[PDB]
């Protein structure tokens, strides 16, 4: 049922765009995250690469202030094709 | 930085008690998430298996409890080697 990553980062890649051949924009971006989270009671680095991916009308606006170096949090879904990789589908996007 | 993950699926790796070097046992299993998500006005299909680390002594009667099969919401902070991770933070059995 429940499938929600929220993750700030700073975007190592700059989108790659794409429309599909039925009109729909998909837009594609690397989020590095790299923070410090807690743990039984001792402070650890968490680091990763999360490609996101922005589809639909909706939220392609936004996505043009968006370049490497650019902070932001994303918020969506995680969806694994395989040798397996990891998505995270943008629902919504802060600028910080 | 925010990083939090919540996560539901099934069980389809036998839990595995470890123990750290620092004294400090975890528990170890992978978690399959399929679910119908909302994508540019589409139902997709999301699946994935998620590596779960749940660590701390205050979650065993629950960690004790689960088996392959077993329907768990899980929420934590992701972190990747080389390999995706979830750290659990909180674990409960739906």
């Amino acid at each position: 049922m429940t499938n929600r990553l929220v993750l700030s980062g700073t975007v190592c890649r700059a989108p790659l765009r794409k429309v599909s051949p039925s009109g729909i924009p998909h837009c594609q971006f690397v989020l590095e995250h790299r923070s410090v989270q807690e743990a039984a009671g001792f402070h650890r680095q968490a680091w990763c690469q999360m490609p996101v991916i922005v589809s639909g009308h909706e939220n392609q606006a936004i996505t043009h202030s968006i370049t490497v170096g650019s902070r932001i949090t994303v918020q969506g879904f995680i969806s694994c094709h395989k040798l397996s990789k990891m998505v995270l589908h943008a629902e919504q996007i802060e600028l910080i």
